[PDB]
């Protein structure tokens, strides 16, 4: 098994994020010892209780299963449980657009749009449902290259249903979360591409903290309160010089109901014609 990282030459170098019962590290996995070894980020759990191991377990064996350019590469384990990953150097999205935001023009925004589209469509192909898909958990491996990231909520869908029921949602941030979520916890690939359209919105506002989803809530009036906009049929707003296209492909991920909402497959034609026509 070259999927096995032995855990006396896994180097510790920094800290990449931090949840609540969880963390990523940098490490060089360096066997040799002379830090010619490859970068890989790593995850583990801290404070971790049996429920909380389990789900890790299937988050590790759902990664390794993906085989898309759109996703970050399972690359192995170590064993206590640790999961190894490529490093994409670059970080996640939501920083990348802030810090980067002068040399990259709606064409490459566009772009990462495809990128991530082709992502979800992959990852609906193989009835998993992501969840938390939005700009601060998708990563940047290049100026010309982003990818899926922390499948930490991921699911696969029942074998016999199109969604699922979670009992307990946690404190989780709703801004990205389609009605049905928020009204009954719902959630399945109709939801996710609901999700998609707040990332399109973030990528479009280049994640300005001034026009983010949270920011134009409390300008715009918790859960209950959101709720009632949404099905009212209140959106947020079209970013600045969004092209009138891509707000349209928004308001259709935006749909009430999830059948209504198009198919990654059929955003993933439009976007790229868009990007043909910018370019
Ligand atoms: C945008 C802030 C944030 O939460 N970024 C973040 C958190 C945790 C891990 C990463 C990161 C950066 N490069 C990586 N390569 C592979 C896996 C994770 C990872 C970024
Ligand atoms: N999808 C969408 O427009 N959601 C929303 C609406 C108002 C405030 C924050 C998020």
């Amino acid at each position: 098994d070259p999927t096995i990282f032995e855990e006396r030459h896994l180097k510790y170098i920094s800290q990449l994020g931090k949840g609540n019962f969880g963390s990523v590290e940098l490490c060089r996995y360096d066997p040799l010892g002379d830090n010619t070894g490859a970068l890989v980020a790593v995850k583990q759990l801290q404070h971790s209780g049996p429920d909380q191991q389990r789900d890790f377990q299937r988050e590790i064996q759902i990664l390794k299963a993906l085989h898309s350019d759109f996703i970050v590469k399972y690359r192995g384990v170590s064993y206590s449980l640790r999961l190894v990953m490529e490093y994409l150097p670059s970080g996640c999205l939501r920083d990348f657009l802030q810090r980067h935001r002068a040399r990259l023009d709606a064409s490459r925004l566009l772009l990462y749009s495809s990128q991530i589209c082709k992502g979800m469509e992959y990852l609906g192909s193989r009835r998993c449902v992501h969840r938390a898909l939005a700009a601060r958990n998708i990563l940047v491996e290049s100026e010309a290259h982003v990818k899926i990231a922390d499948f930490g909520l991921a699911k696969l869908l029942p074998l016999d249903k199109d969604y699922y029921v979670v009992r307990e949602p946690g404190q989780s941030p709703i801004f990205w979360y389609a009605p049905e979520s928020l009204s009954d916890n719902i959630f399945s690939r109709q939801s996710d591409v609901w999700s998609f359209g707040v990332v399109l919105y973030e990528l479009f506002t280049y994640c300005d903290k001034s026009c983010s989803p949270s920011a134009e809530f409390l300008r715009m009036m918790a859960l209950s309160r959101l709720l009632e906009l949404l099905e009212e049929g209140q959106r947020l707003p079209a970013p600045p010089a969004c092209p009138a296209e891509v707000h349209e492909l928004m308001k259709l991920c935006w749909a009430p109901s999830p059948q209504d909402r198009p198919s990654f497959s059929a955003l993933g034609p439009q976007l790229d014609m868009l990007w043909s026509g910018s370019r």
